[PDB]
């Protein structure tokens, strides 16, 4: 599921960036921005878990 | 000073994010390839635990 794992990778840091954007601008307009931060924070959360996950596979696992 | 401690928290996030994201796209042409050099992988995994320490710091200083 390399093939995968690689593309939900890139998914899912495109959207942190996208995320970490839009919490930038959250805080400039005054806003609440803290639903936004915790779905960042599981975001990387999910980033660490799939690239773990690459590791393993990359090493005969 | 937490207003410029945030935006270079949101500096350095943004950065190691773009970051991330090449070496995604940099690993993935290395294993097309068979590339032996691996070493993109491993800053890829390191790149990570740094957005996770930073984005934590953001958390804790962007709210008392």
């Amino acid at each position: 599921l390399e093939k995968e794992l690689f593309e939900m990778l890139d998914e899912d840091v495109r959207e942190l960036l996208s995320l970490i954007h839009e919490i930038k601008i959250d805080r400039i307009t005054g806003n609440m921005d803290k639903q936004k931060l915790g779905k960042a924070y599981f975001q990387v959360q999910k980033i660490e878990a799939e690239l773990y996950q690459l590791i393993k596979v990359s090493h005969h696992h």
